């Protein structure tokens, strides 16, 4: 016998948000090409594949700066980072193709296949 | 503007969080609770706790790597709460709903005491 809290996750992830806005034990600084973004390493893993690769494997695990591969840009992985943060993606035909690219790299499936989706409807 | 929402997306965030509790990873602070030790994460702590979130909103008190709790707390009261942290689940049961609730008083996690307090009536 165990009591549900349903908005217990969702509220955790706020503060989470709200930590990284103040920047509060942020650890790692993603680097893509020209802009820094600050993060949570745990928050990264439990959203991408990439990161939880890269913080598990003994080659990167205690980096504080990651730069990301080249042909990732800078607005894609924003939209991705907030959505992390936030459960909420701002999907258009005009950004569909870098989020999408920066989903499969990151290894998140439900926005690569949110984005499969959103190209066969238009 | 609009845009889309991933319902179960936090769910499975904290689950991750969990898990790599479990694993040890990444834990950052010791939580001596009179004879135990529980390792966790600052930043879920501050999320659940009024308490920690005062705790370690200073940067001094955040690099403190042990937290000593004050020593009335009972240990499995704390474990109960930690583990409700990072599940959004509560193990009330009539054996624990008294250490649990002055635990959550304590770590000041509102929903939990009121949760009690709604137990202690039905009981
Ligand atoms: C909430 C959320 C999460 C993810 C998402 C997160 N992670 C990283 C991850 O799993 N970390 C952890 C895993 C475990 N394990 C416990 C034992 O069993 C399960 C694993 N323990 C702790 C952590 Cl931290 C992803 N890894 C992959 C992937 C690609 N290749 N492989 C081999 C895996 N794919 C495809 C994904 O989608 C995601 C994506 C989205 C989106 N969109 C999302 O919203
Ligand atoms: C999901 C969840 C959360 C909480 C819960 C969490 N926090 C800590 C918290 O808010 N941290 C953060 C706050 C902010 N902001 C601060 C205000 O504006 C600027 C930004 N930014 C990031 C973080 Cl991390 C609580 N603090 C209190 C409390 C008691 N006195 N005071 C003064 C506060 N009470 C009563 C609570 O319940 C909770 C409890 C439960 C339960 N049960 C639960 O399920």
């Amino acid at each position: 016998s165990q009591i549900q809290f349903t908005r217990h996750a969702s509220d955790v992830l706020l503060n989470l948000n709200r930590l990284r806005s103040r920047d509060i034990l942020t650890d790692v600084v993603i680097v893509v090409s020209r802009e820094q973004f600050r993060a949570h390493k745990t928050v990264l893993m439990a959203c991408s594949g990439l990161f939880y690769s890269i913080f598990t494997d003994q080659l990167k695990r205690n980096l504080s700066v990651i730069n990301l591969d080249p042909e990732i840009n800078p607005e894609g992985f924003n939209i991705l980072l907030d959505f992390m943060y936030t459960s909420r993606l701002n999907l258009r035909e005009g950004n569909i193709m870098a989020v999408m690219a920066t989903a499969m790299y990151l290894q998140m499936e439900h926005v690569v296949d949110t984005c499969r989706k959103f190209i066969k409807a238009s």
